[PDB]
């Protein structure tokens, strides 16, 4: 759809699941900006983890072999209230 040709999911620490539309060539920073649009969390305050690996901002989803319907874990950098 309008956000991307592939769907992935983002799991937060409260158990919520966010659906994200992305493309294989999206950088991790671009993914964090999409998450910011859906959450208000600034990109610099997001850590994304896939299968235990912290994802780097300047690499792409394709670099991590992240594919349709995969789940990323979002952890906020700063403890939230």
């Amino acid at each position: 759809g309008s956000g991307g040709s592939m769907t992935i999911y983002v799991k937060t620490q409260d158990g919520k699941i966010i659906k994200l539309e992305v493309n294989d060539d999206d950088t991790i920073l671009n993914v964090k900006k999409k998450i910011e649009e859906k959450t208000g969390i600034p990109p610099e305050d997001q850590i994304l983890i896939y299968k235990g690996k912290v994802l780097e901002d300047d690499k792409t989803l394709a670099d991590y072999n992240i594919k349709e319907n995969d789940t990323l874990y979002l952890v906020k950098r700063l403890k939230s209230p």
